RNA sequence: UUCACAUUGCCCAAGUCUU
RNA sequence: CAAUGUGA
């Protein structure tokens, strides 16, 4: 239960399309290359500090040693020809404007054995060899540019992309080495992120405070100003000799004091310095408990410090405006980068005789046929998606819900959302509900204005007790408000009542499209079936009972230290497949492995049997958001968790488990080669484009599938990787199955970018995160209850 | 909080050392 | 899901 299956075959389905991928072929020599371990003392040093130490050491000891190594920034060094070593250590003493370095060889890396693994000759790809190659390609840019993850950022030359607040956009590129069916590939993609301007602190103060210039004013800052500035620069580094800021003094430099005495005076006396701006305070740097101080005038923000904090609304707006790029525009920016990059020239890439193609790799994809969507009513109409989109005009829900009892609760101000507005909104919504098959048969049995989160629970309690057979509460919200989270806390977890919130602006001015999409959510929440896949058009897997599981963990934002990660798992409850149920848990901070999966799957198998009266013969498990580096760890725990659930249920119940990891967030981009193939304004590849050759895995079962219409920017083709498959799918069937599952998403008449089960799992997790707002053993149980839905909500699609 | 797509935020990675 | 855009 620990090795992924081989690729069973290649797909044959769909018309072919010519594509270019942001992969660049690598020509690698077959040689033994020599790996050395390293030790640098002290070893609490930053990665970049260590690189310097090796850099000098290499030029200092050039005679009788090293007479062009690469270095991974910690303890691994690679050379193209052997050193004067053996397994003998060599204790070296290096100096840099006081370090000791150990160099003990470890092994030989065979680039020969890598040609084999890329062939059918060898079963496995040797990670240690791929690791080496990565260090080679990364060595130069890790010192020229500023690394962030697997990317590299630098201030663009001649361009300034200021964000305000003392920030600006830096442009960069992702870089990674990947084996493939064809060759080694250099994956390159352009990116941008926020950095702090290396301007004087004085100018940094200005932009943060919105001064046109300093001297406005020459009075000491208001505490409102001194605090806001404290928030911006604390934790940043500054140079005079670099230092990190840990505090901003309360008193001006003229009257701030320390035991050797005014800050102004020490610079006046010791350093011959009279300060232009005594009225302003001082940065406290170094150790918080020690008493070092610097005035702002003698300090610069040191370059290369990424902005870890969230951008403001306007900074975000600016950032997007800068990096927004249609697919051709994006294809051209990667291309220009690679020609410019001059990978071949790099002297370290040369030491290892590596050659990189300057042109994007050509790959042949296939564009799969969309499934037909069956509707109900008397029409029993069939929708046919064109380019990943269809519509509901002249169509009714497969199983529409008749709404007899419902209510409206308006938390928008009466002045702003009038009874006319609500009445007109009710008129149109009823018109669209009729055209849609989910007839709202009469006016609401209750319609009252309210205010504040305080009125929610009593209102909803009154409703539940007063109106028998109450199906729905429509809730009008003024905009962004804590009432929403409250409405859902009470509705989902406290009273178990269906609610549908609507922004006030979408009530004041309705449209047929918005109301149609709104009915999609309502009908589902009330137990309806919007549509189903054309039964006779489904893959053979449906000939027997099968459950489709979607799973996902959602972790806390950057910089957060204590919030839990939220695991969510959903399972199909019919043979369509359309109706899903959901389980959800809180678990350890930033743990990807779903800890309580067995319990979650058991719940779903039980409810599947209660809904369908079948026991699944197969389990198709779509698992979102696991990266290659976590495949084995995740699969081991979660495959065994699914078996565990099955085994503790009955007998020998051993359905076939297919384990698929879905990755939407990678750096593979696909482009149309021929301009006549590009779709829409964004110029993206068409919905259904499938790639399972050339750029994919050399031995294992994986494929790219872009299942959605690209509206804007460059589409992300979702990657699927089969980690386990008891059911022995062919490439065709699984690719078609995955694609058809993208058309079973109930919130829109579109093919979405990942399978509905996986998509729902996101919605579920995000809803759990909403139940926990401002609430995040005894700690665990408190949160565990916050995300536990009512008994009456368990079997619903409340998350729609 | 009508909805999708796109940018960022999420596991891996990255990150952390005389006033 | 939140912020920000493109769209229906
Ligand atoms: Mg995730
Ligand atoms: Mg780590
Ligand atoms: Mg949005």
């Amino acid at each position: 239960a620990f090795k992924p299956p081989p690729r069973p075959d290649f797909g044959t389905s769909g018309r072919t399309i010519k594509l270019q991928a942001n992969f660049f072929e690598m020509d690698i020599p077959k040689i033994d290359i020599y790996h050395y371990e390293l030790d640098i003392k002290p070893e609490k040093c930053p990665r970049r500090v260590n690189r310097e130490i090796v850099e000098h050491m290499v030029q200092h000891f050039k005679t009788q040693i090293f007479g062009k190594p690469v270095f991974d920034g910690r303890k691994n060094l690679y050379t193209a020809m052997p050193l004067p070593i053996g397994r003998d250590k060599v204790e070296l003493e290096v100096t840099l404007p006081i370090f000791k370095v150990s160099i003990k060889w470890v092994s030989c890396v065979s680039l020969q054995a890598l040609h084999d693994a890329l062939s059918g000759r060898l079963p496995s790809v040797p990670f240690e060899t791929i690791q080496a190659l990565d260090v080679v390609m990364r060595h130069l840019p890790s010192m020229r540019y500023t690394p962030v993850g697997r990317s590299f950022f630098t201030a663009s030359e001649g361009c300034s992309n200021p964000l305000g607040g003392g920030r600006e956009v830096w442009f960069g590129f992702h870089q990674s080495v990947r084996p493939s069916l064809w060759k080694m590939m250099l994956n390159i993609d352009v990116s941008a992120t926020a950095f702090y301007k290396a301007q004087p602190v004085i100018e940094f103060v200005c932009e943060v405070l919105d001064f046109k210039s300093i001297e406005e004013q020459q009075k000491p800052l208001t505490d409102s100003q001194r605090v806001k500035f404290t928030k911006e620069i604390k934790g940043l580094k500054v140079e005079i000799r670099k230092y990190r800021v840990c505090n901003v003094t309360r008193r001006p430099a003229s009257h701030q004091t320390f035991p050797l005495c005014t800050v102004a005076q020490y610079f006046k006396d010791r350093h011959k310095l009279v300060l232009r701006y005594p009225h302003l305070p001082c940065l406290q740097v170094g150790q918080e408990q020690k008493h070092t101080y610097l005035p702002l005038e003698v300090c610069n923000i040191v370059a290369g410090q990424r902005c870890i904090k969230k951008l403001t609304d306007n900074q975000t707006s600016t950032m997007i405006r800068a990096t927004a790029r249609s697919a051709p525009d994006r294809q051209e920016e990667i291309s220009k980068l690679m020609r410019s990059a001059d990978f071949n020239t790099d002297p370290y890439v040369r030491e290892f005789g590596i050659m990189v193609k300057d042109e994007m790799t050509d790959v042949t994809g296939r564009v799969l046929q969309p499934p037909s969507i069956l509707y109900g009513g008397r029409n029993k109409a069939i929708a046919t998606p064109v380019q990943g989109v269809w519509d509901m005009r002249n169509k009714q829900f497969h199983t529409g819900i008749e709404i007899k009892v419902w209510a409206i609760a308006c938390f928008a101000p009466q002045r702003q959302c009038t009874e006319v507005h609500l009445k007109s909104f009710t008129e149109q919504l009823r018109k669209i509900s009729r055209d849609t098959g989910m007839p709202i048969q009469g006016q609401p049995c209750f319609c009252k204005y309210a205010q504040g989160a305080d009125s929610v629970e009593p209102m909803f309690r009154h409703l539940k007790n007063t109106y028998a057979g109450l199906q729905l509460v429509v809730v009008i919200l003024p905009g962004k408000t804590p009432v929403y989270a409250e409405v859902k806390r009470v509705g989902d977890t406290v009273l178990g009542m269906a609610t549908q919130c609507v922004q006030m602006k979408n009530v004041q001015r309705t449209t047929p499209q918005t109301l149609s999409n709104l009915c999609l959510k309502i009908n589902v929440k009330l137990g309806g079936v919007n549509n189903i896949l054309l039964p006779q058009g489904r893959p053979p897997v449906f000939q027997q009972p099968v459950i489709f599981l979607g799973a996902d963990v959602t972790h806390p934002p950057a910089g957060d230290g204590k919030k839990p990660s939220i695991a969510a798992v959903v399972g199909s409850m019919d043979a369509h497949p359309n109706r899903y149920c959901a389980t959800v848990r809180v678990q350890q901070h930033r743990q990807e492995i779903i800890q309580d999966l067995a319990a979650m799957v058991r719940e779903l198998l039980i409810q599947f049997y209660k809904s369908t009266r079948f026991k699944p013969t197969r389990i198709i498990f779509y698992r979102d958001g696991v990266s290659e580096g976590q495949f084995q760890q995740v699969l081991h725990h979660e495959l065994l968790a699914i078996r565990e659930a099955c085994i503790k249920l009955e007998k020998d119940y051993q359905p076939g488990i297919t384990f698929i990891v879905v990755q939407k967030r990678h750096h593979t981009r696909l482009f149309c080669t021929d301009k006549n193939e590009r779709v829409g304004k964004s110029g993206n590849i068409p919905a259904g484009t499938t790639v399972d050759t050339k750029i994919t895995h050399p031995t294992e079962f994986d494929f790219y599938l872009c299942s959605h219409a690209g509206i804007q920017g460059t589409s992300r083709p979702s990657h699927y990787h089969v980690l386990w498959d008891d059911n022995r799918f062919s490439s065709d069937e699984l690719q078609i199955l995955t694609y058809q599952l993208c058309h079973t998403y109930v919130r829109c008449t579109r093919s979405v970018s990942i399978p509905a089960p996986a998509y729902y799992a996101h919605l579920v997790a995000f809803r759990a995160r909403y139940h926990l707002v401002d609430k995040e053993g005894r700690d665990h149980q408190a949160l565990a209850k916050a995300v536990q839905v009512h008994q009456d909500t368990l079997r619903t699609m409340y998350f729609a």
